[PDB]
C-alpha cells in the first residue's frame, strides 16, 4: 500500500479511562469516581507510605549507583519478597527449591509466567480463568500464545462465591491443565473462598494434577494480615502442590509507578529451579535487559529492615482496616436509608473492589441523576468511598433501588 | 511426566558474564576487563551523572506522587524524546505525524515495535540486521514471531565499513521488506557509515521502498554532538522515508538500572499517528499496565529545564571527549611500542566498543599471559579503558601481535 499503516484501524477506547474522564468533565460539586484503580486515602488524595518515603531517604543517603541489575532482578528483593510469599519458616525456603526473578509487577509477571508456559508446558495449551476475572489477564495469555478457558467463580444470585459449580468445573478440566486462582481478593469482584473450601479446592487439583497459578497482588493489602491472605497458597505447596506466584507491590506498599514485583516458581528440587531459573533469564533479556532498580531497592530496604517492615505492615494494616470500615458504613448507611435488599454480600467481600450487584439500568441511573461514575458491570473501588460521601452514596443506591 | 520441569535443560552460559566472573576471580594485580557494557570513568568506578543528581534533589523537593503512568508514558518525556531525536525545528513536530510511547529503555522499544511489525506489518516476515549486529537483536524478533536475515555490515579485510557489499546486500533485499540500521556508534563493532554513505543508503531504500527501523541508543555519547550522530535519521525523515527508533537514555544519561527509553514512529498524517498511538497502547497494556515512574520523571526534568539539558549536554561531550581521547592514546602507545600493524581503524570507529581485529589465538594469549579479559571475536569496551593502564594494552597488544 501506499502507507505502512493505512490499514491499522482506530483502536477501542478503555471503558475505565472514559469513566474517569466523565468524571472530570462533570461539574456537579456531589460526583464520585468509584472507577479509580489505586487506594486513596480519607481526603481522595493519593497516598504515598511513610515506610516508602523513609526508604527513599535511606537510599539517597547512601548515595548508591545505578548499573544494570542482573537479568533475574536484585537478590535481596528475590530473597525477600519469596520469604514473604511463602512464609520465614517454610519448608521451601530451607529446600531452596524455589526460583524467584524481579519483573515489571504483577501484569509482567503474569506475562513472563505465559510465556514460560507456552515455551515448556507441553502438557497443554489451555488457561482456565474465572468467568469475572481480570480484564488483563484475557489479552495477557492471547498475545503470550496460550488459549484460554473460564469456569464459574461468582455467583449472581447470591452475590457471592460460586463453591459448588467452580468444583464441578474444576473437576471438568482437562488433567495437567494449568490453572489461574486468584489468591485473595478478586480483582473484579473481590470475593475469596473460605479457608474449607481452599482446602477442598486444593483436594481437587491434586486429584486431577492440575498446574496451578496463583495471582497474589493484595497481599495484605486485602486484610492487613499478610499470613492469612497467603494462606490458601501455602495450604497448596504444604499439601505437595507446585505452584506459581505473581505478587505486585504496587498496592501493598503503594509503589504503583515503580512497577514492583516478583515472579516465583516452586520446583521439587535445586537443579531444576536453578534451570528453571536460567530459561526465565534467556525468556526475560530480550523483553528487556534487566528489571528496573529503584523500586526494587525500596522494597528490598523496607522489606529486609525490622522497623521499616513493622511501619509498612502498620500502615498496610490501617488502609485494611479503613476500607472494611468504608464498607461497613456502606451497608450502615444503606440499612439506615430503610433499604430492604440484603447488603450483607458487601461486608462479605474483601479487597478494593466490590459487585454491589446493580443492574446496569442502576448504573446509568446514578450516572445521570446522582453522578455517580462507575463501570456497567457494577463493579466500585472503595477506596473512592469517603466517609464524608459514604451517606450520600447510599442514600442514591437506595434511592435507585427503591 | 512425574515433574512438571523435568524436560527442562540448563541454559547456555551467557559469555559476557562468564568473562567479568573470570576478571573476578583473577588475582593478577595488573589485570584488566574490557567486556563492561557500561561508561566508567578515569577511575573505573561506575559514573553517575551530576545533572542526574540535581534532577533527583528537585524532584525530591517537589514531593511529587507515584500513581500509574498513562499507558503510553509521561506525555512530557514522550514529547522531549521526540523533539531531541526530531531535532526542534522538525517538520514531523510541527505537523504531529508522530507517536511517542515510553517503554523500558531499548531493548524494550525494540520490541515493542518487533511486536507491531508482527501484528500490523502485512508486507513481510523478514527483518534485516547487519551481520556483526548487538546479539539481543535476534532473539528479541525471534521471540516477536519475526523471521530473520543479514547482510554484510563490518569488513575483517580492513576492518572497516563494507559500503560496497552493504549497498549491493541492501538492494537485493525484497521489496517492502522492514530493515535495521544502527544509527551510530553499532554496538559490536562501533563502525558507522560516512554521510555520503548515509545519503546512498537512504536513496537505496528510498528506491526499493524499504521500511526503516532506526535504532538510537547512543545518541549524543557517541561524539558528544547529538545533531550529528542523529543526521542520519533526520536525513532519512527529510527524504521522506518514514522510520522507527529505539531511544534508549540508559548510556547519554547513565540511567542504566532506570530503564528510559521511548520508542517513536513518523507516520504521514497525525490521524495515523494516533491510530497507531491507540494499537500501541493495546500491545503494551498485556506486556505491562505502565513504563517506571521515576526515570522518565528525572529524563524529562532534565530535558525540560534548559540549565540541566545544558549541564548534561556538557558531561556527555566530556565523556565522548575522553572515549576518543583513550582511543586515540591507545593509538598512540601502539605506535610508540613499535608495531607497524595499521591502526587507524581504531580511531575511525566511534562509540563505546571496537574490534581491533586480534585473531582468537591472540584472545586467549592476552588473557592466560597478560590477564587481560575480552570477548573472543575481538570486541573491547573503550570505557574499561585508563589513562594508567592504556600503556599496559598497549604494550600487550604489541607483544602479542608481534
Ligand atoms: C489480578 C491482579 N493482577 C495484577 C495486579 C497488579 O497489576 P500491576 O502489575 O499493574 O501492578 C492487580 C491489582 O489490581 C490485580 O488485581
Ligand atoms: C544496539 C543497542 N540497542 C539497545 C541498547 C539499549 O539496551 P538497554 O535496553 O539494555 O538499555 C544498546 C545499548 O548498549 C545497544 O547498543
Amino acid at each position: 500500500a501506499s502507507s505502512w499503516w493505512t490499514h491499522v484501524e482506530m483502536g477501542p477506547p478503555d471503558p475505565i479511562l472514559g469513566v474517569t474522564e466523565a468524571f472530570k468533565r462533570d461539574t456537579n460539586s456531589k460526583k464520585m469516581n468509584l472507577g479509580v484503580g489505586a487506594y486513596r486515602d480519607d481526603n481522595g488524595k493519593p497516598y504515598v507510605l511513610p515506610s516508602v518515603r523513609k526508604a527513599e531517604a535511606q537510599i539517597a543517603a547512601k548515595n548508591l549507583d545505578k548499573e544494570y541489575l542482573p537479568i533475574g532482578g536484585l537478590a535481596e528483593f528475590c530473597k525477600a519478597s519469596a520469604e514473604l510469599a511463602l512464609g520465614e519458616n517454610s519448608e521451601v525456603l530451607k529446600s531452596g527449591r524455589f526460583v524467584t526473578v524481579q519483573t515489571i509487577s504483577g501484569t509482567g509477571a503474569l506475562r513472563i509466567g505465559a510465556s514460560f508456559l507456552q515455551r515448556f508446558f507441553k502438557f497443554s495449551r489451555d488457561v482456565f480463568l474465572p468467568k469475572p476475572t481480570w480484564g488483563n489477564h484475557t489479552p495477557i495469555f492471547r498475545d503470550a500464545g496460550m488459549q484460554l478457558q473460564g469456569y464459574r467463580y461468582y455467583d449472581p444470585k447470591t452475590c457471592g462465591f460460586d463453591f459448588t459449580g467452580a468444583v464441578e468445573d474444576i473437576s471438568k478440566i482437562p488433567e495437567q491443565s494449568v490453572l489461574l486462582l486468584h489468591a485473595c481478593a478478586h480483582n473484579p469482584t473481590g470475593v475469596d473462598p473460605r479457608p474449607e473450601q481452599w482446602k477442598e479446592i486444593a483436594t481437587v487439583v491434586k486429584k486431577r494434577n492440575l498446574f496451578a497459578f496463583f495471582d497474589m497482588a493484595y497481599q495484605g493489602f486485602a486484610s492487613g494480615d499478610g499470613d492469612k491472605d497467603a494462606w490458601a497458597v501455602r495450604h497448596f505447596i504444604e499439601q505437595g502442590i507446585n505452584v506459581c506466584l505473581c505478587q505486585s507491590y504496587a498496592k501493598n506498599m503503594g509503589l504503583y509507578g515503580e512497577r514492583v514485583g516478583a515472579f516465583t516458581m516452586v520446583c521439587k528440587d535445586a537443579d531444576e529451579a536453578k534451570r528453571v531459573e536460567s530459561q526465565l533469564k534467556i525468556l526475560i533479556r530480550p523483553m528487556y535487559s534487566n528489571p528496573p532498580l529503584n523500586g526494587a531497592r525500596i522494597a528490598a530496604a523496607i522489606l529486609n529492615t525490622p522497623d521499616l517492615r513493622k511501619q509498612w505492615l502498620q500502615e498496610v494494616k490501617v488502609m485494611a482496616d479503613r476500607i472494611i470500615g468504608m464498607r461497613t458504613q456502606l451497608v450502615s448507611n444503606l440499612k439506615k436509608e430503610g433499604s430492604t435488599h440484603n447488603w450483607q454480600h458487601i461486608t462479605d467481600q474483601i479487597g478494593m473492589f466490590c459487585f454491589t450487584g446493580l443492574k446496569p439500568e442502576q448504573v446509568e441511573r446514578l450516572i445521570k441523576e446522582f453522578s455517580i461514575y462507575m463501570t456497567k458491570d457494577g463493579r466500585i473501588s472503595v477506596a473512592g468511598v469517603t466517609s464524608s460521601n459514604v451517606g450520600y452514596l447510599a442514600h442514591a443506591i437506595h434511592q435507585v433501588t427503591k
